[PDB]
Formats: structure tokens, C-alpha cells, sequence
């Protein structure tokens, strides 16, 4: 499963959605695609699974990836605290990429966003690393269930993941 796509199982507010589907640009940024993959599978005995999005902003994203404080304040690499910027080869131009979160250069963790539009201005500062390639219908109904402050009641939880 060394480049197998990446599932979530989604619930929100306790009932099952189905799963979002990843596929991930090993061919551009392995050490990236690396880090989400195996927080998926939980390999190394911790990782997304349990999780919840804790930021949603309509037309804009879903941000998840805090497995450690589950609130956005949190998340570990797989490489350690954090991870280099590995290049800013694919740039945000559709809706349904993967791009990591991060608080300034070089800061990459394990919070990562969904954009649910072309996000250019992140260009260049946020490094993307994959894109949906099933269940942009849940993408949508989360994104319609967020506010333009980013917080939201709902409960969006990851209850499995790993590779396909």
C-alpha cells in the first residue's frame, strides 16, 4: 500500500455519511503524501483515525488533521513536530485538493485542509498533496454545515481510515 489511496469513513453528528476517497501526488510530493498516509493507516500507533474537521469555512475549506488536541492546536508528522515545505510544484486550482495546513514556513504537521474552491492566494505558502477523487458529496455537505467565522456545530468525525 506504499501509494494505495487514502479513506476516511465520515459521520457527522453521529450518523454515517460514507467515505471520502484520497488520491494522493506521491509523484510530486512523496514525503507529503508519505505523512497523511500512514497517520491514515495509524501505523506507527497513532494517527487521523477519531479525529474530527474542526474548522469550516463555506467556499472556501474543511480543516482537519488534529489527532493530538482535536480542536485545531494540535497535530504531530510522522517525521517528528514538524516537516520542511517539500516544494510548492501543485498549485490550488480546483476544488477538492489536499494542501496542508500550517503556521508559517516550514511548519507542516499533520492538520490538513480540503479546499471546496481554487484557493491561488495559498500558492506558493501552502504545499498541496492530493485531491477527492470519491465522496465530494460529503465535502459539500460538511462545507454547507460551517460558518464564515470557520467555526460549526457539527461533529465531523473520521471513525476509520487508511489506504484502498
Amino acid at each position: 500500500s506504499h501509494m494505495a489511496n487514502v479513506f476516511f469513513n465520515i459521520s457527522i453528528n453521529d450518523k454515517p455519511e460514507g467515505r471520502i476517497v484520497f488520491k494522493l501526488y506521491d509523484e510530486a510530493v512523496p514525503k507529503t503524501a508519505k505523512n497523511f498516509r500512514e497517520l491514515a493507516t495509524g501505523q506507527h500507533g497513532f494517527g487521523y483515525k477519531d479525529s474530527i474537521f474542526h474548522r469550516v469555512i463555506p467556499q472556501f475549506m474543511l480543516q482537519g488533521g488534529d489527532f493530538t488536541r482535536h480542536n485545531g492546536t494540535g497535530g504531530k508528522s510522522i517525521y517528528g513536530e514538524k516537516f520542511a515545505d517539500e516544494n510548492f510544484q501543485v498549485k490550488h486550482t480546483k476544488p477538492g485538493l489536499l494542501s496542508m495546513a500550517n503556521a508559517g514556513a516550514n511548519t507542516n504537521g499533520s492538520q490538513f485542509f480540503i479546499t471546496t474552491v481554487p484557493t491561488s492566494w495559498l500558492d506558493g505558502k501552502h504545499v498541496v498533496f492530493g485531491e477527492v477523487i470519491e465522496g465530494l458529496d460529503i465535502v459539500r455537505k460538511v462545507e454547507g454545515k460551517g460558518s464564515a467565522s470557520g467555526k460549526t456545530n457539527a461533529t465531523i468525525k473520521i471513525t476509520d481510515c487508511g489506504t484502498v
